[PDB]
């Protein structure tokens, strides 16, 4: 089942400029999920990071996957309802492997763990090319 | 076999955020092609107005971005441009708008040389998108 | 009939950072209109194109000449409901003529031709001081 | 007949986007005035703010624009700045907004130089909408 | 009685990137109200004011005083209705002591003198550490 | 007593806007700690999508902040960057997210140097407003 963006939008309440998933390519409620982020040189925040040498932020690739785990957890369990938020309660293990930059297609997959005290563990992944770039445990909570 | 990423794009286009379109170059051949990506990310500032709630790559800025993918090959095959000259764009015939382009597409444009004519020199360019064309056009420039 | 931007806001969908008709001057349904785009140096496109050296993107003239198509459209045939777009199919003999600035006027006049093979054909010419900058035919579609 | 186009005025003021309010310079005497361009696009990054359905040029961009005009004038006539040195807006008097500035307007702005008293250098200023005055104020700058 | 950000929206009408009041300290209707802007690097105009000297615009500060103003004037006297607008109508007397940098808090302290001729005035005082940085005298109406 | 203000900041960093996200360094002691602020201000790019109506800093640029304040203690100590040379961050253990920052926040953020172990430096931060926690973090950083 893939989502575009107009879907997307639907689902989280992130806007422009931070929201970092651009389609999902599949997912399987209560297990996983498979997004893209399209890494483009266009991205505002390319000015800043850094002049001359475009690297994709490391800690957006967390939030990309955190984002991705709201799309799953919101299929899965239900849409917020308006004000409400999808917490970002904490990350383990986040680890950065090699640098993602312009023209990468980072496609990351995020897997529903447990619940366990009163917060929702996930997995992410993030490869470029096949390889992989990221790997976190991500903790979220309505 | 012939890449050039960001970095190297940078040193031979003039063009600066928010107007560098040409995410890599995939391959080339001096005086003949080069095959160019434009990721094309929810995350880039023309979205916000082409349209709230309906992301849509305007058309123009395909145009654009085979432009400047002609701009990398001239630069290439004929010599880099010099500090504050630019490579104009004169023209363009037989736009064509196939398809729209969205969030989360990967855009291969080839431009192919064609001949200079009359002060112009022309190109060929097709954009796809999952090996479907989604704009064609020829275009003029010029020194 | 002159159409300042808020009217302007109520016919086209555009929003910043591409909204790119700042008035209209005049027009007759089903014939011509006449738009203004005001030049400055403080719109985001600047920045890139280019460092040291601000030229109006040839491009984008198309997309402002475009935009007041699209009010001819609106006002002579009837407004887009809600979701519908007025597709831009395509373009022939789009020339340019010189470089335009931060500073100059740019007064677009729009000429209705035909309806011809599902598409409306349009012709426009951009000037500067009287003096052509731009012309181009443009093809659009419900 | 001495215009300054945007080439000249970047080389002149050290402001960059988004705060380059003078886009053209049509007339000026050194020592004397300075008669400068702001064209107002609704396509201005502060208009998304200022305000959302109702597009206005906010009335202390004009001071703004002004000020700018000034600096323009005192760098043609008494000499450009030095590399880290600023030209400071010290104050400003009687500043009266008469009417609302909005996308396509273009605002004509004329500076004249009054006289230097107590540190600080004096101008009034003048912006015009169509012939009509939409702003008044005196500025006071110091190098 | 403070005021958080959202309250602030709810109030004025202004937004990104002209939104220049980040919290409301204290306030007594028809009197005086205290508000805090937060001054920071990562503020679009920091870009152009200036390339490697990063000032806050002195005119930036009269805005946000004169912000401060109408939610004083919104709290004491009703709410804007849609489409109606507070207007700024004049500055007497607007002195900028020093300037104010990336990482300053400017806390803004602006009092109701009287109405007189069809306008509001009011006298603003900004400072930083307990400096005073600016200075102004805001005629306002609705 | 030693403090670092934006354009020491600059010159250290090689980060600009919209990512640099040190605003003042209030201390430090090399080799030791840095105690840094961010000022949290409505006026910030990313405010207008986290999130629409409902402001809130985003958890993962405290993350980006405190290792910011990490570079400038490493450069600071152990000598400057060179020329198109990166302070890698290499990843982070135990990112504990306490209580929501908002406009109008001024986020105090220590980081502490804790030792060299397996080619990673190593730091420890804790960012607070109002004196309370409301972010800690371990950080790993390499040359």
């Amino acid at each position: 089942h893939t989502l575009h963006i107009e879907e997307i939008l639907d689902l989280l309440p992130h806007r422009f400029p931070f929201l970092l998933v651009d389609r999902v390519l599949d997912f399987e409620e209560g297990k996983f999920l498979r997004a893209v982020k399209n890494v483009s040189f266009n991205e505002p925040f390319f000015q800043g990071h850094f002049p001359g040498k475009p690297i994709f932020p490391g800690v957006l690739i967390l939030e990309a996957m955190a984002q991705a785990t709201g799309i799953l957890a919101f299929k899965s369990r239900g849409k917020l309802e308006p004000g409400e938020l999808y917490y970002f309660a904490g990350i383990d293990e986040a680890r950065f492997k090699r640098p993602v930059v312009p023209g990468d297609q980072m496609i990351m997959e995020v897997e529903f763990v447990k619940e366990r005290r009163g917060l929702t563990r996930f997995t992410g992944v993030a490869k470029v090319d096949g390889e992989i770039v990221c790997t976190a445990t991500m903790m979220c909570a309505r």
